[PDB]
């Protein structure tokens, strides 16, 4: 009935728009506009706190609001150190604003791309990043939740070079809830899509392991674009015929072995994030 525009008000998460000073735009993707801000008297006590506010673009489409609200409810449920922390919101009688943790160093891909022309990033730094994101995904899988997109773009980096999983707009439950859900078709970048997602549109938690395998590639390549040059059809055939991405330039032999474990044909035989987090710690403790 009620048009999707009208949003419900959650009492715990509603923050006064009067107690918020917006500022410099941090980015404006298809997800929406995110600006830097600081909020006074946030979560009880007592001073101001520098945050980041996502919002609708000036030319927002209904699906953008539908996904921004689908991003809201997922952020409400989850609370984890390596998952960007939702601090508040501004829904009623005004533009919808999501007050979220401020991860200064920016998108992980932007963090990796900036460093290779310039800060110095050791190899031990990269395995720590994947180990951080493995724990965060481990937490989300313990919530029995699929994140779907998972890429070096959607991962954030906070103060002290700490990872924060973000962009929960496309998330879905591994076991469905709504009796009638409108499925958001073909929104995931084909290169990060698991073979089954390409084949049968199935986005499981083991599919996010496939996504994590591509993410590992992005990290070690420092922002590299996966499967270069290949069009969409040629990629589907490549994965169907059996080929994957080859061992990247200056990547560990046991690290590349893990990447192929995530691109296994059968999702049933794919390592789980809890058993992946142990594989990444074993890599650092040697060094
Ligand atoms: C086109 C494209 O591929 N781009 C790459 C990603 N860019 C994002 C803006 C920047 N960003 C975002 C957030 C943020 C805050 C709340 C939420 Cl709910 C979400 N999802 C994210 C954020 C932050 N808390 N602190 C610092 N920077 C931040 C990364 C946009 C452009
Ligand atoms: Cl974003």
């Amino acid at each position: 009935s009620v048009d999707a525009f009208k949003i419900l008000e959650d009492p715990k998460w509603e923050f006064p728009r009067k107690n918020l000073v917006l500022g410099k735009t941090l980015g404006e993707g298809e997800f929406g506009k995110v600006v830097k801000a600081t909020a006074f008297h946030l979560k009880g006590r007592a001073g101001y706190t520098t945050v980041a506010v996502k919002m609708l673009k000036e030319n927002a489409s209904p699906s953008e609001l539908r996904d921004l609200l689908s991003e809201f409810n997922v952020l409400k449920q989850v609370n984890h150190p390596h998952v960007i922390k939702l601090y508040g919101a501004c829904s009623q009688d005004g533009p919808l604003l999501l007050i979220v943790e401020y991860a200064k160093y920016g998108s992980l891909r932007g963090f990796l791309r900036e460093s290779r022309k310039v800060r110095a990033l050791t190899m031990g730094d990269l395995i720590s990043f994947a180990w951080q994101i493995s724990q965060g995904m481990q937490y989300l899988a313990e919530m029995k939740l699929v994140h779907r997109d998972l890429a070096a773009r959607n991962i954030l980096v906070a103060e002290g070079r700490k990872m924060k999983i973000s962009d929960f707009g496309l998330s879905r439950d591994v076991y469905e809830e709504d009796s009638y859900v409108k499925r958001s078709q073909g929104r995931i970048p084909v290169k990060w899509m698991a073979i089954e997602s390409l084949f049968d549109h199935i986005y499981t938690t083991q599919s996010d392991v496939w996504s994590f395998g591509v993410l590992l590639w992005e990290i070690v390549t420092l922002g590299g674009n996966p499967y270069p040059g290949i069009p969409p059809e040629r990629l589907f055939n490549l994965l169907k015929t059996g080929h994957r991405m080859e061992r990247p330039d200056n990547c560990s032999e046991e690290m590349y072995r893990l990447m192929l474990q995530c691109w296994k044909q059968e999702p049933d035989k794919r390592p789980v994030f809890a058993d992946i987090s142990k594989d990444l710690e074993k890599m650092m403790v040697k060094r």
